[PDB]
RNA sequence: AAAA
């Protein structure tokens, strides 16, 4: 169930083009039909502006025949079967025009010096929200149920086509243009650019900052496969001893960072801090040189096709310089603390700061596992349990209720004959919120401070 | 810090108007030049696509000189100045075009039928990706540093309109444009439009979708400041029964479902779920009638220019629809446990998974408190406990593994003097990826099946 | 609305 979703545009300037797309060169005056049958869709569907053709009756029946009435030139026959398959339906648009009437059922024409030729109408000055194109469109989109969208871009006010690129962008649709300007000319060859990507590459820079920001690791969209297929035929010594550097950047170990921290695991977690210190510090140095090749595009045409590359996707990689610091394994998880509060996960962040300080008063007695066996933690937990058991109430409760969430000893649930759980605390969001992001670091600090002349 | 960027294109053509931004009117001819003047930014960065200059001296000076031969046919005169110190930053282009000539700096102008022109032999074919393009505006943004960014697509191909919007969108830029699309004519008044809203609606939905799949309220993007300010002035009490139910949405009950999930409180979760199923189910319907409204929105010219209601922020809320099942709030538990594991959130699916069976149990003896006091669930958890450690040896240390996290016990770490850390136990990322979403659900049907029979 |  695929189905093409077409952007109007005036009918009366379209010179005939043939357009190349994987090879399979077709020709007309519109993307439409050359989109059509390469793609071969389920039903293509025609999204009109309401400022490009007004008449009495239907103005959806005057765009059916004027895109007729323009292939009637040069005796067109292969699109008056194909207006029997397109739907037209009318979308809102904003700012002054230059429409063209309808007498009837057909286009109506004024032969006013130049000759009989079509008519115009500026009367129209709509003042609309875009938003409201935006909903009017994701309606007509929504509406259609299909399996694959596919939405011909080229035509159409660079304003709605802003608006149908973002509307298209939620249905996960493929984005094609056929780039030409004015008196293109008959037997022209026109490439027809696919834009998906540059969409689903931007989608892709802004996950991976929600990723790094909220320590996610599933957030990251891993590019290491675009990086794998690399390597382009015409290299210049100098470009390729960049790239190859960029082509080997480890990825996967920042996404390790970040499962090891939304998984909790400040061991490795904090331990990998040096290793992506340098990583970054590479990629910092690497994604210079490639913003300078990018700055100076006019001497780098070997990039000419690089779909396989996106600085958007490595300078947000560059986000991840925020989670690292440096110091001692015990200052570096005393960072991940507040990383771990910034991004509002509660459960890792009391978990931390509840051990952080047993691992820092195994430092200053000389040290020991984090094993029941080790005399040296054995007393020194208990130094840290009860310091917080008789002053943080809360730090300690908070702290086990997170843990074991719901259905626990913390929570008491009655769960009920019939099967009917019904809690037994409550403890609500703002509950938990208000604690650990104003109090969380201010109490951990105080213990710290205690723990310090030990 | 303000800067603005435009898109620019063939100024030959470009026609005086007066520009219209929300009561501060403005009197030049393109588009660029109403907006610096408006928005007083610091820097406007700019330049063309390669594709309509080939001079022998500076491609970019050439841009310069053609810009202000247009603003001397015209009765102009401070076109030249405060526009002189434009950053002119060139961009590369796809497909067919016709490419001014241009001589040493000003144009190359030669006459053939017509008394005078600007000769167009004008060859442009270039086979680019888009992606490329996209690389080479990122950088020209990135190399600005801007505390602001503001940009045009007022003007430009189709293509390199949409290549910005994806490049601006994530310098979170301001898009404006001014819709005119055809001989505006002396004296011509246009109204520009600010598509900031829609892009930053776009993303929103985005984030609502991946905040329902992976279970995380954090990047959820609560409209309800929107909906608490759609107040119209003048609506059909049709369009008022709809939207009046809409507007009362309470989108903070999602939230705090999502928060529940995420936070480990599968009671509280677990039981919001069918007064859920209700908040569901009513915009299941008014998205219906706002869905057939914008449909004909040629009916509602209400919402002409009404930047406050959207649908997608709604339609994106319905995916929450799939985190909801119908049955007894255990068997509604048996559910979220799938979404744990669906959703890679491992700590809490497994606790979920070893504490559920205690639940079931408590069921089959009529329910309990989950209280240590309770015989019926004391006696019922060591049921469970023994069980487990006896064959599922596996379930039980993965659980205090993702628990109590990195510093502990569990981990056994050994961290020396100078604040430095080596764990005890290797990580094993793979051995809880595929334990979890693999053997996780099969093992908790045999300890329940087995349960079933007591 | 094939660089308004």
């Amino acid at each position: 169930m695929k189905c093409l979703f077409y952007i109007a545009g005036d009918v009366s300037n379209y010179s005939i083009v043939n357009y190349e797309l994987n090879g399979q060169t077709q020709n007309t005056f519109f993307a439409a039909h050359a989109l059509y049958n390469l793609f071969k869709p389920d039903k293509v569907i025609a999204l009109i502006p309401d400022s490009l053709v007004k008449d009495n009756v239907s103005d959806e029946e005057c765009y059916k025949n004027l895109v007729i009435n323009r292939a009637k030139e040069l005796n067109f026959a292969g699109m008056e079967e194909f207006m029997n398959k397109v739907e037209i339906r009318k979308i809102p648009n904003v700012g002054i025009a230059s429409a063209i009437q309808c007498e009837n059922g057909a286009p109506k024409k004024e032969k006013n010096k130049e000759g009989r030729e079509v008519l115009k109408r500026l009367p129209y000055n709509e003042k609309r929200s875009p938003i409201f194109i935006f909903n009017a469109i994701y309606a007509i989109f929504k509406d259609e149920a299909c399996d694959e969208y596919l939405v011909d871009l080229t035509h159409g006010t660079n304003v709605l086509v802003s608006i149908g690129m973002n509307v298209g962008a939620l249905f996960n649709a493929k984005f094609y243009s056929a780039p030409v300007m004015g008196m293109p000319g008959k037997d022209s060859i026109v490439n027809i650019v696919e834009l998906t990507d540059v969409v689903q590459a931007t989608n892709d820079s802004l996950m991976i900052r929600s990723s790094i920001e909220n320590l996610d690791e599933r957030y990251f969209k891993d590019y290491s496969a675009k990086l794998s297929r690399l390597n382009p035929t015409i290299f210049e010594e100098e470009e390729k001893k960049v790239l190859t550097r960029v082509k080997g950047t480890d990825v996967n170990v920042v996404i390790n960072f970040l499962w090891n921290i939304r998984n909790g695991f400040t061991v490795n977690a904090v331990k990998s801090m040096n290793e992506l210190k340098n990583i970054i510090n590479q990629l910092e140095e690497d994604l210079e040189k490639l913003k300078s090749f990018y700055k100076n595009w006019e001497e780098h045409k070997n990039f000419q096709g690089e779909t396989l590359l996106v600085l958007s996707d490595l300078d947000s990689t560059l986000k991840v310089k925020d989670l690292l610091i440096e110091g001692n394994d015990l200052e570096k998880l005393n960072y991940l603390l507040d990383l771990y509060i910034k991004a509002s996960i509660y459960d890792k962040a009391l978990s931390l700061a509840r051990e952080l300080p047993v691992a820092i008063c195994l430092n200053k007695v000389g040290g020991g596992m984090f094993d029941d066996k080790n005399e040296k933690y054995k007393h020194c937990n208990e130094i840290v349990t009860s310091y917080l058991r008789l002053r943080y109430s809360g730090l300690m409760e908070f702290r086990n209720t997170l843990m074991h969430g719901g259905l626990s000893t913390d929570m008491k649930p009655n769960v009920d004959k019939d099967g009917n759980i019904t809690p037994g605390k409550i403890v609500t969001k703002n509950k938990i919120e208000d604690f650990v992001k104003r109090e969380l670091r201010n109490y951990f600090d105080k213990i710290v401070n205690f723990l310090s002349s030990a």
